[PDB]
C-alpha cells in the first residue's frame, strides 16, 4: 500500500463576467477507511485555491447550500467590513452572497474559512477552509517556483478526531472551550501522510496551519533546513534558513526546500509546548506528508533578495489600545483538570516544570477582551483608518495559547510574547503569539468598517473565539 498523492486544490480564476462561484456544502470523505460527513467548498472537503491580482477586482458568488448559517471569511485579505464576512456577513441557508473584491495588497498566500458567530470552531472542524493565491507584478519577477501542484504547492495541515462510527467528533464543551479542540490524526490537504512528487531543485510549499487549536513546528525527517520566503502577508525582504519553523493556527508561511534525487524525505511537525498538544502521536515527530524526488529538473530559484521590507516608523504619538484578554479562572481550572483526568501527565508533556449555577457561570461566554465576552451588538471601539495605532495585547493571567488576529490589516510585530520578533516574523503579519506575557502589533486600516459589518480581532484558537475572546471594532 503506497501512500496516496496529495491532494491539490484547484487553483481558480474568473469567469468573463469577472465571476468565481463557491458553493458550501455537506459531502462524504474516507478517512483510513471509514466514511464521514464532512463540508467542503466546491467540493466534500476543504477548497479550492481562489487566485487574485493585485489591483483587480473580482466578484465572488458565494452559494450556501448547508441547512446552517454560515460567513465567509477572506482571512489575511484586506478589505472593507461589508465583504469581510465576519460573523455579522450571515449567508442563509440555501442562499447567495455576492462580495466584490477589490484586490490592494502584495503578493501573498492566504486564506478563507468561516465566521459563523459561535460557531466557528464547529464548522472548520467539519471541513470548511479554502486559500488564495495573491499575486502581484513584483512576485513573476523573481522566478521563484511556479508550477501549481508540480513544485509549488499548498500544504493545509489539520489535526481531527472522529468517533467509533467514523464521523467527526466535534464537541464544544468545557473541556474544548478551555484547551480548545483538538485530535490523535493529521491531514494534510484532507488526506493521512501523502506523498508529493517533486522534481529535482527548489519545492516551494505554501504551509497553512488550519487547525482549530493545534500549534505545529515543521521541520524535515533529515534535517535539511526550510528557507522561509514568506509570512502571512507576502514575502519577507530575504530569505531566512530556518532547521524549525513554529506555525501558530491560521498562520502561512511559504518556504523553498531542496529536492534531490533518490533520497526522499519527510516534511514532519515536532512536538510542540502547549497543553494537550503532546498526547500520542503527537509526542513524538510526526510526518505531515512524504517528498519524492522525480529525476526531472526544477526550474524555480531561489533568490538573494525577494522584496523591500519598509522601515518601522517612529512610534511617539501614536494611539495605543489595550487589548486585555482573559479566561475565566474557575471554567480554565474545571477544563484543564478534565484534560488531566483523561489523558493524564501526558497532557501537560513538554511544558515548563458539577451542579447548574445558571448563566453567570455559562461557559459560552467566559473568555473575554478587556473584560467583555464578544458582542457583535457594540463594537469595542473606533479605529482610525489611513493611520498606524499600537496595538497592546496582553494574555497575562493564564497561560494558553493565544494567537492573535486582527482582520482588515496586515501589520508588523514590535514585541511577540515580550520579545523582538525572530527575522522570519518580522514582516507582514496577520497573527501574534499572545501566551502568558504581551505583544504589541504596529497596524494600518486601508478599509471602512461600520458597526453593521465590523472587523474582528480575536484569538484564532478557534474554541476560545466561539466562547467570547474576540471583539469588533470600526474604522472610519
Ligand atoms: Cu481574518
Ligand atoms: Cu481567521
Ligand atoms: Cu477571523
Ligand atoms: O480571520
Ligand atoms: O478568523
Amino acid at each position: 500500500a503506497e501512500r496516496p498523492t496529495l491532494p491539490i486544490p484547484d487553483l481558480l480564476t474568473t469567469d468573463a463576467r469577472n465571476r468565481i462561484q463557491l458553493t458550501i456544502g455537506a459531502g462524504q470523505s474516507t478517512f483510513g477507511g471509514k466514511t464521514a460527513t464532512t463540508w467542503g467548498y466546491n467540493g466534500n472537503l476543504l477548497g479550492p485555491a481562489v487566485k487574485l491580482q493585485r489591483g483587480k477586482a473580482v466578484t465572488v458568488d458565494i452559494y450556501n447550500q448547508l441547512t446552517e448559517e454560515t460567513t465567509l471569511h477572506w482571512h489575511g485579505l484586506e478589505v472593507p467590513g461589508e465583504v469581510d464576512g465576519g460573523p455579522q456577513g450571515i449567508i442563509p441557508p440555501g442562499g447567495k452572497r455576492s462580495v466584490t473584491l477589490n484586490v490592494d495588497q502584495p503578493a501573498a498566500t492566504c486564506w478563507f474559512h468561516p465566521h459563523q458567530h459561535g460557531k466557528t470552531g464547529r464548522q472548520v472542524a467539519m471541513g470548511l477552509a479554502g486559500l488564495v493565491v495573491i499575486e502581484d507584478d513584483e512576485i513573476l519577477k523573481l522566478m521563484l517556483p511556479k508550477q501549481w501542484g508540480i513544485d509549488d504547492v499548498p500544504v493545509i495541515v489539520q489535526d481531527k478526531k472522529f468517533s467509533a462510527d467514523g464521523q467527526i467528533d466535534y464537541q464544544l464543551d468545557v473541556m474544548t472551550a478551555a484547551v480548545g479542540w483538538f485530535g490523535d490524526t493529521l491531514l494534510t490537504n484532507g488526506a493521512i501522510y501523502p506523498q508529493h512528487a517533486a522534481p529535482r531543485g527548489w519545492l516551494r510549499l505554501r504551509l497553512l496551519n488550519g487547525c482549530n487549536a493545534r500549534s505545529l513546528n515543521f521541520a524535515t525527517s533529515d534535517n535539511r533546513p526550510l528557507y522561509v520566503i514568506a509570512s502571512d502577508g507576502g514575502l519577507l525582504p530575504e530569505p531566512v534558513k530556518v532547521s524549525e519553523l513554529p506555525v501558530l493556527m491560521g498562520e502561512r508561511f511559504e518556504v523553498l526546500v531542496e529536492v534531490n534525487d533518490n533520497k526522499p524525505f519527510d516534511l514532519v511537525t515536532l512536538p510542540v509546548s502547549q497543553m494537550g498538544m503532546a498526547i500520542a502521536p503527537f509526542d513524538k515527530p510526526h510526518p505531515v506528508m512524504r517528498i519524492q524526488p522525480i529525476a526531472i529538473s526544477a526550474s524555480g530559484a531561489l533568490p538573494d533578495t525577494l522584496s523591500s521590507l519598509p522601515a518601522l516608523p517612529s512610534l511617539e504619538g501614536l494611539t495605543v489600545r489595550k487589548l486585555q484578554l482573559s479566561m475565566d479562572p474557575m471554567l480554565d481550572m474545571m477544563g484543564m483538570q478534565m484534560l488531566m483526568e483523561k489523558y493524564g501527565d501526558q497532557a501537560m508533556a513538554g511544558m515548563d516544570h458539577h451542579m447548574n449555577h445558571g448563566g453567570k457561570f455559562d461557559f459560552h461566554h467566559a473568555n473575554k477582551i478587556n473584560g467583555q465576552a464578544f458582542d457583535m451588538n457594540k463594537p469595542m471601539f473606533a479605529a482610525a483608518k489611513g493611520q498606524y495605532e499600537r496595538w497592546v495585547i496582553s494574555g497575562v493571567g493564564d497561560m494558553m495559547l493565544h494567537p492573535f488576529h486582527i482582520h482588515g490589516t496586515q501589520f508588523r510585530i514590535l514585541s511577540e510574547n515580550g520579545k523582538p520578533p525572530a527575522a522570519h516574523r518580522a514582516g507582514w503579519k496577520d497573527t501574534v503569539k499572545v501566551e502568558g506575557n504581551v505583544s504589541e502589533v504596529l497596524v494600518k486600516f486601508n478599509h471602512d468598517a461600520p458597526k453593521e459589518h465590523a472587523y474582528m480581532a480575536h484569538s484564532h484558537l478557534l474554541e476560545h473565539q466561539d466562547t467570547g475572546m474576540m471583539l469588533g471594532f470600526t474604522v472610519g
